[PDB]
């Protein structure tokens, strides 16, 4: 039982974006908060579109996942609004928006610590959820939310938090799967409802690429006709030039489920990189 919000207490403020079969607002709560005092409070409001309302189901149980979880990378769920035909969630609004939209716009004042710290977060966020034995289902750049930027002033990283995978993929119409490669896993394209914890083990893969790539989208230059053929090819994406991030791309987006790591195996990669290397690469060798 989601937590009761009325209308009457929910100001629509502007538009923030939009995901699948989804629009977001910037929203103010009136509540009575702790102590009785009357407070108020930045909120998101997310509006599953009135075209898509026979998800209603799936969107709902995908955000009452994270009102069953307490983690400091999940981000908190509100309530619902009773706002009459409408299903509307009301949630944490997260300060910076996206990381897609982030990496985009900083992409020049970013370095590899930055992108290391941001990938050690979400890899924490996905081990306490594969320790859990839950799948997310829609990891990806655009569904990190930055809380609080790096400050430089202090040494002081930046922490993201993950949201509600909203609608699962095991619902959803093919045509929007393949418009979702190389997001969803190749396994997952035909039979959506095979999903097990190894698909989010390539998700991250290709979340680790837009974090390495300024946000950009991988194969946004396919048509869905060609993004389904680069899976019939085996492909990779192509390699960052910190090789061993496309390295740990890679291994997380092995064709073979069953050979993609752990969680705890990735967060040792990643950790690994924090320390710099000052040996040459190739140095067993003598010329
Ligand atoms: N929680 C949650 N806070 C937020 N803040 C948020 C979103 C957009 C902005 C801002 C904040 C302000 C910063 C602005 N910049 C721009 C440059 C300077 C300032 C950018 C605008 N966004 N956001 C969320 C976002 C999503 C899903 N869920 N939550 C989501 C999750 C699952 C399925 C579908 C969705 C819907 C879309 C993604």
């Amino acid at each position: 039982v989601f937590h009761k919000i009325r209308n009457e207490d929910l100001i629509f403020n502007e538009s923030l974006g939009q995901g699948t079969f989804t629009k977001i607002f910037k929203g103010v709560r009136r509540e009575v908060g702790d102590y009785g005092q009357l407070h108020e409070t930045e909120v998101l409001l997310k509006v599953l579109d009135k075209a898509h309302r026979n998800y209603s189901e799936s969107f709902f149980e995908a955000a009452s996942m994270m009102s069953k979880l307490s983690h400091k990378h999940l981000v908190l769920n509100y309530g619902v609004c009773v706002c009459g035909d409408e299903n509307i969630l009301v949630q944490e609004f997260v300060k910076f928006g996206s990381l897609d939209t982030y990496l985009k716009k900083n992409k020049n004042c970013i370095n590899i610590l930055w992108k290391l710290e941001v990938a050690k977060q979400l890899a924490a966020a996905m081990h306490f959820l594969e320790e859990n034995t839950l799948i997310h289902g829609n990891v990806c750049a655009k569904n990190i939310l930055l809380i609080r930027e790096e400050d430089r002033k202090t040494g002081n990283p930046p922490f993201i938090k993950l949201s509600d995978p909203g609608i699962s993929i095991t619902v959803l119409p093919k045509d929007i799967l393949q418009e979702r490669i190389p997001w969803v896993p190749p396994e997952c394209i035909e039979n959506p409802k095979n999903l097990n914890l190894a698909t989010d083990k390539w998700s991250f893969g290709t979340t680790l690429w837009e974090i390495c790539s300024g946000g950009d989208k991988p194969l946004s230059a396919l048509d869905s006709q060609r993004k389904l053929q680069f899976y019939e090819d085996r492909h990779q994406l192509p390699a960052p030039k910190a090789a061993e991030l496309a390295n740990l791309i890679n291994n997380c987006m092995d064709y073979e489920p069953d050979h993609r790591p752990s969680f705890r195996a990735i967060i040792r990669d990643l950790n690994s990189l924090f320390t710099p290397d000052l040996v040459p690469r190739g140095s067993h060798h003598h010329h």
